[PDB]
């Protein structure tokens, strides 16, 4: 005996806006003016999650995604997949997936549990669009409404290594464990293959309510894109937003570049063409800018991604690593030890 | 211009024995009395790999995997790709991998790398067969068949986790990871799902010339399974090995038991089970016999899994932080710092 809530019922976190179709990340009817590609990834789900809470002993989850092609460098979990957190002790902890098949799957999420009064996080899929999403409790159990987990929006821009490839499973893309560390939302607008700084990008970006941008967008655009792109990127920005911090973050060296010296080199022509605007940037005295160098991302053993460019969740670790500590400094926000 | 060699014709690193299907784990015909879903998992390729040298600035891969289902919690890279070292600095290193398709295959690893000499490893799929391989070189460089790069016969049994799930590729599962860390053999013999212990699996381990046993076989049978079969295993094992040193290891606590009373239960009781069967083989007197204790196996924080149970590459890592002293203490092998 199982009741399902739909998700719309309850409480959808890291969203930059209200605005759109309920699952997507950005109303791609108003912002129009984008790149078609653009407009279809923030159609996928990365970086949502429903927050909810509940005595049931078990969760499950009903939800259909179309049957769109699985990337062969992530998991299904990762990209059409659910992730469960519940609180216990003040932190977040993981619970259990939801483990995709066709475009409908009915999983129990956990169970067994007890029935305590539970706080629930449910992360949604990170490279797939979530057409539906029903939460299921025990028949006697309530299932309510859940409060905001995080402070403030921190709005994160960049590639797919945003977006999450190649974490294991959503709840694991970089900006969700930021979240989880800090309490603070770190909202992501990672776009596979697509992170490139166009202007109607930074348009609909500058809308946002931000208390931060951070811009991890250079794995994606050529040196001659980031040189040609990125002031008026910066620039349209602060029309909108005079004061609010901009964090401009070196690509991290892809491993492609161990023996392809001409990855390799076409990575440090990325970083370098990045540089150099920030010096434009500079010299036309623009506030509160800062600028993350790459220093060690990915450690220095050569094992941290998937397929030498997509961060695994050890890449993933040793990133936030050195990530946390930058971050902290400039926006003042506390990471838990 | 690219002339192709099989693999056949390079060097096979990995397997326990000679016998069988060239890139077969196990004779499967030979041992035709294991279980018929442990035979099929010997036919998947987990932990061997391909040994050469060549001098090409490019590396190609033309290979044929059966159009098996993917599962869900691998990534296809993992499941179905192949995974390319290159040896730098004494040190093997990553260089590229093998994207997976459909059933054939025809890939750049890597390229624009230059034409000194290089000593390459080429990891095979952890979750699929291998039905053939050719290897791919600029037509005026030369390829040559390797050196053997590791040293002994270190045969590891066990589950799931030990057969690759969920490492990101193939050269992320532990025991490949063992093995370039301390140029010893790791052998991998995970069998998902099939790790129970049975009899006649144990007969097929006892004719290997091993240097010594691990035996991370407590994730799959059920506790009574563990009390019925664990000494008739380690008995068949010593009625060929008098002397070869033979580890146990207890079961990871798996992340399912976080909230899952049940699950957690189950794993308790596992553990219980191996402990009291370790007791009576010590009572038996069986001589070099060891046993490892669970010891936060995948950290503090239940975020080194992909779905509960198979760890993640992060989780991985955690456990080879606490295999490799143990496992140096007792077989006298050191591992690069």
């Amino acid at each position: 005996n199982i009741t399902y809530v739909p998700a719309q019922e309850l409480l959808l976190v890291g969203k930059a806006t209200t605005e759109g179709e309920y699952f997507h990340r950005v109303d791609t009817a108003k912002y129009r003016t984008m790149p078609p590609t653009v407009k279809k990834l923030f159609t996928n789900s990365a970086g949502l999650a429903i927050s909810f809470t509940t005595n049931s002993p078990v969760i499950k989850a009903k939800w259909m995604v179309p049957d769109n092609y699985q990337l062969p460098n992530l998991t299904r979990v990762a990209q059409k997949g659910l992730d469960l957190y519940i609180k216990r002790d003040g932190k977040w902890q993981f619970a259990g997936v939801g483990i995709p098949g066709g475009v409908t799957t009915e999983k129990v999420l956990v169970d067994n549990m007890g029935t305590e009064e539970k706080e629930c996080l449910l992360y949604l899929p990170l490279y797939d669009e979530l057409k539906s999403l029903e939460i299921g409790v025990s028949s006697d159990a309530h299932i309510r409404k859940g409060e905001n987990p995080f402070k403030e929006k921190i709005v994160v821009y960049g590639s797919s290594i945003l977006q999450g490839a190649s974490a294991s499973r959503p709840g694991m893309a970089y900006p969700a464990r930021l979240s989880r560390s800090s309490g603070y939302n770190f909202i992501n607008l990672g776009l596979s293959g697509n992170g490139k700084m166009e202007k109607e990008v930074a348009e609909m970006l500058a809308d946002i309510d931000a208390d931060a941008f951070i811009l991890d967008c250079i794995p994606n655009p050529s040196p001659k894109e980031i040189t040609d792109r990125t002031v008026d990127f910066v620039m349209t920005l602060r029309q909108k937003h005079p004061d609010t911090p901009i964090i401009v973050i070196q690509t991290l060296i892809r491993e492609t570049g161990n023996f392809n010296q001409k990855a390799r080199e076409n990575v440090k022509r990325q970083n370098e063409a990045i540089a150099e605007q920030v010096e434009v940037l500079r010299k036309k005295n623009v506030k509160n800018l800062y600028f993350i160098k790459e220093d060690q991302f990915l450690g220095t053993d050569h094992e941290g991604t998937v397929d030498g460019t997509h961060p695994n969740d050890l890449g993933f670790d040793r990133m936030l690593k050195k990530y946390k500590p930058a971050i902290s400094k400039i926006l003042k926000i506390k990471f838990k030890a």
